[PDB]
């Protein structure tokens, strides 16, 4: 009935070690996921999909360094969260 969530929260079920497998960009001031790999989590789930732009993930600042963020999530064992948000992202 009532919605009450921003964004979007993304539910993974990744394991510790167990890799992404997606580039991010920084264009602007926010992270966008560039591109996907095939054969791996993200493109499985089919949810998260270039343009998909990142804010905060668990409770934390993903920050501009997208070479940081693939880095957290390697080391994300269990139900991670993600908050993603639309924009200019043509399509």
């Amino acid at each position: 009935g009532s919605s009450g969530s921003s964004g979007r929260m993304v539910g993974i079920r990744k394991t510790a070690g167990e890799h992404l497998g997606v580039t991010f960009r920084v264009e602007g001031g926010e992270l966008v996921i560039a591109r996907i790999l095939h054969g791996g989590m993200v493109a499985q789930q089919g949810l998260l999909h270039v343009g998909d732009i990142i804010k905060e993930v668990n409770g934390q600042p993903v920050g501009s360094d997208p070479r940081a963020l693939q880095e957290l999530l390697r080391n994300a064992s269990g139900s991670v969260i993600l908050k993603i948000l639309s924009g200019p992202s043509s399509g």
